[PDB]
This record gives structure tokens, C-alpha cells and sequence, in this order.
């Protein structure tokens, strides 16, 4: 929703990508550009992991009343995590 | 346990590693050696994924009677998956 | 420099991150958000790879006159690639 | 060749895989099994990296007399590294 910390994290990566575009415009050292691009990649990776973790924790902690349906829901969610 | 398919998969990788040792003894082309080592890596990765998936599915489908304790058990198990 | 295709690729990822921010604002399905974030991650990965490849190809094809210094230059560049 | 340290490293991983097979036979904790399998994966990854690095360093330091052919040889070798 509106104030979510994942919006803020991705807005940081968005701005960093703009900075990296300038580094390329300026023929900056490939190593600096790669370092910064790797940081953006790692930040995106971290957001993916935290979003999946939040989704699964919500699944677990907001169960369906039907315990059998809840198992199947959790199973669909975990095999998504692992893959 | 005794007849588990993951033992068999890892015994395949064990034998493949022996073959790769021979390729190195024989100064075989680095590309062939790397291809085979990558296959072993991928097989180990696959066993990791299937073992985690089995463990979490067993968690889900063999719950504790205490539903609150079961949630905490699943949560400990999923954050292990994601990380 | 000014018109580089890597600027354009990263500007695409920048815009996609803005779209993903909206998906989070809108509590869109985690799976859709993760799919899109993974695409951004993969695009950043691809830019990293192409920038390193370009840098090493330029190293190789614009050698120093001193062949021994050029070897050391290439070696510093390849161990950067592998790591 | 005969005494190569990469044979020894892979023989360590081979033996570790045998140990992990026993852990599975014994229904050891998934987390211990995964930790050990991850170590094997990381060791295989490290051997891949060191073998590629050695191959490229040998390319660089044992050039063809034909400098143009040597460039093409290095280029084929680096794009293999990056990919
Ligand atoms: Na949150
Ligand atoms: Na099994
Ligand atoms: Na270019
Ligand atoms: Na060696």
C-alpha cells in the first residue's frame, strides 16, 4: 500500500539507475559502473526476498478457516518460494 | 532413509566427480570439464531444492496439534527456504 | 557515452521499477510483483555482463604497445570477469 | 595432470557427498544436510572459477605468435568466462 518500505527501496534503486546512466554517459570506469549496478541488483534481490517472506508470513498468520484448504494454500506458496 | 532417491542422485554426482577428476588428470579441454562440473553443481542445487521442498511439505502436512506452535514452526521453516 | 544502448536499457529498468512501485501501492499479487522485479534483476544482470564483455574486448583489441604490460592488463581484467 | 590440486578438491567434494548420503540414510536434520550440500556446491563453484581463471591466464601468457589470431583466441576465451 501507500507508504510501503518496498516502494521506498525501489525508488532508491530507481534513482541509483539514473546515476549509473550518467556514469555511462561519462565513460566512467567499468569497475565503478559494475559495482553500482551490482548494488542495484542486490537491492532488487533483497526486495524480492522480503516481499516473498512477507507474503508467506501473511499466508501462515491469516489462515483460512478450512485447515485442509490452508495446507494447500501454504503448499502452493512454499513451492513458489523454493523456485 | 535407506532407499531415498536423493542418495541415488548424490551417488550419480559422486561418480561424475570421479569422471571429472580423470578429465583433469588427462588435461581435457577446460570447456568440457567446466560443462561437467556445472552439471554436478546443478544436480546438487536440485537436490537442495527438493530436500527443502520435502521438508516444508512434511511440516505443512504433519502439523502439531497446537495451531499457534505450528504457525511458528512453519515460519521458521519458510524463512529458511527464502534464505 | 551519450547515445549508449546501456543507458537505454537501464532507463527501461528505471521505468519498470516505477511501474512496480505502483503495483506495490496497489497491493497487486506478490507473484506479479516478483515476476516484474525478477525481470528488472535480469536486465541489470545482462547490462553488467555486456559492459564487462565490452570492456574486456576493448582491452584485447586496443592493446598497449608493450606486450608484457598488455598481458598484465588483460590478466587484471579477466580475474575481474571471473569474480 | 596427475597431481593437480583440482583433482584433490573434487575428491574432497566426492567424499563429502558420500557423507551426505549417510546423513540422508539417517534422516538427519534437513538443515544440516542442506548446509553440507551447499558447501559441496560452493566447492564445485570454486573449482569451476579457478579452472577458468587458469585457462585464461595460460591463454594470455602462452600467446600465439600471430597477434591477430591471439586476440581472437582471447576473445573466444573471455566471452566464455562472462557466460
Ligand atoms: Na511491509
Ligand atoms: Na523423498
Ligand atoms: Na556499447
Ligand atoms: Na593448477
Amino acid at each position: 500500500g501507500t507508504n510501503s518500505k518496498y516502494i521506498t527501496a525501489l525508488k532508491r534503486s530507481e534513482g541509483q539507475l539514473r546515476g549509473i546512466q550518467k556514469m555511462i554517459e561519462g565513460d566512467r570506469d567499468c569497475a565503478d559502473i559494475v559495482t553500482q549496478l551490482t548494488a542495484v541488483r542486490s537491492s532488487v534481490e533483497r526486495v524480492i526476498e522480503m516481499i516473498i517472506t512477507e507474503a508467506l508470513t501473511e499466508c501462515i498468520n491469516q489462515p483460512l478457516d478450512d485447515s485442509e484448504a490452508q495446507k494447500e494454500r501454504l503448499e502452493k506458496a512454499i513451492r513458489y518460494l523454493i523456485k
